[PDB]
């Protein structure tokens, strides 16, 4: 019942275009998706690495879209730190690929050694 409160204030904070406390208690509600949603929509690094940073590991999906917003913002870096948090490395490789890190790739290829023969061959 209480979440139901936050929740509702939240989403009125956002409709009266005040994002940053619609945020901020949407954070408080547990409902980091639309947190999330709303950050992406603002582009906004700050808040977005740190609810990423305090997210639970597992929450797969939320630290991935965390992820997502970073990379699709200019921190593909701290878009890398999400994935290697929550534990993908898979897409931490294909991120380094992505971001042209032929070193950082070749080593985190050498810590996995499929991730390297998976992501490698398009360095070739």
């Amino acid at each position: 019942e209480t979440k139901m409160l936050i929740t509702k204030q939240a989403d009125w904070a956002r409709n009266i275009k005040e994002p940053k406390a619609a945020v901020e208690m949407y954070i408080s509600a547990g409902e980091h998706v639309k947190a999330i949603e709303i950050c992406g929509d603002h582009g906004w690094v700050d808040m977005l690495i740190d609810i990423a940073r305090k997210l639970d590991k597992a929450e797969r999906e939320p630290l991935l879209l965390c992820a997502t917003y970073l990379k699709k913002l200019d921190s593909p870096g701290y878009a890398a730190e999400t994935y290697l948090k929550m534990g993908d490395l898979k897409s931490l490789v294909q991120l380094h690929v992505e971001t042209q890190r032929w070193d950082e790739a070749f080593a985190l290829g050498e810590k996995h050694p499929e991730f390297k023969d998976d992501i490698y061959m398009p360095y070739a």
